[PDB]
């Protein structure tokens, strides 16, 4: 009856020009109860401004869209490591997405 999200779906630009932002979307796989989306940029948590929840047959999908801005403090070794985590009381799952900053 209750179970954690089995994984997350992570979509977005994989290469962007320095100074621009990448549109990143995270969608949890279905969970019960609903999961909270947390974002991690280069190893540190950042706010989740909004998340949107949908019901499916199994449980609930949580979705969050963010824009990741590339600048001198967010870029490390010419990339940005983005991780999305989906957590409910039964456990959590996560995926990472690497944004390359092109020269
Ligand atoms: C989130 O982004 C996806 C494309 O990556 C888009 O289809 C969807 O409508 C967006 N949702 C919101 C609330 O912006
Ligand atoms: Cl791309």
């Amino acid at each position: 009856v209750n179970y954690p999200p089995a994984s997350v779906e992570l979509f977005g630009e994989s290469n962007i020009r320095y100074g621009s932002s990448a549109n990143i979307q995270c969608k949890s796989l279905p969970s019960n109860p609903a999961s909270q989306i947390t974002w991690i940029i280069n190893g540190r948590s950042v706010p989740t401004p909004t998340q949107r929840e949908f019901v499916v047959e199994n449980g609930i999908v949580s979705s969050s869209n963010v824009s990741v801005h590339s600048n001198e403090l967010s870029v490390e070794a010419h990339q940005i490591n983005v991780e999305c985590m989906a957590t409910n009381p039964e456990g959590s799952s996560a995926k990472q997405h690497v944004i390359k900053i092109i020269a």
